[PDB]
């Protein structure tokens, strides 16, 4: 993330947040999280940067926590 400015950061880190808030009450199904890659890069594009999902096509399971899902999804400057 160091090449990524202070904007890009809080935004991706605000989903980080919310992603593993979502978690501590359910398990997000594969489907669900490709939906959900649109909705957050539609977002992340005005600020000039993607997530990209490094275990694509699966499921999240409850309880993955944000050190997890820094690993998984990763924000690359477009």
């Amino acid at each position: 993330t160091f090449k990524m400015n202070t904007a890009q950061k809080a935004h991706y880190e605000k989903f980080i947040n919310a992603l593993e808030n979502e978690l501590k009450t359910r398990h997000i199904p594969a489907g669900a999280v490709i939906d959900m890659l649109a909705e957050i890069n539609t977002e992340a594009l005005a600020l000039d940067y993607q997530i990209v999902d490094k275990k694509p096509g699966t499921s999240i399971a409850q309880g993955t926590k944000a050190a997890a899902l820094r690993k998984r999804f990763i924000p690359k400057k477009i």
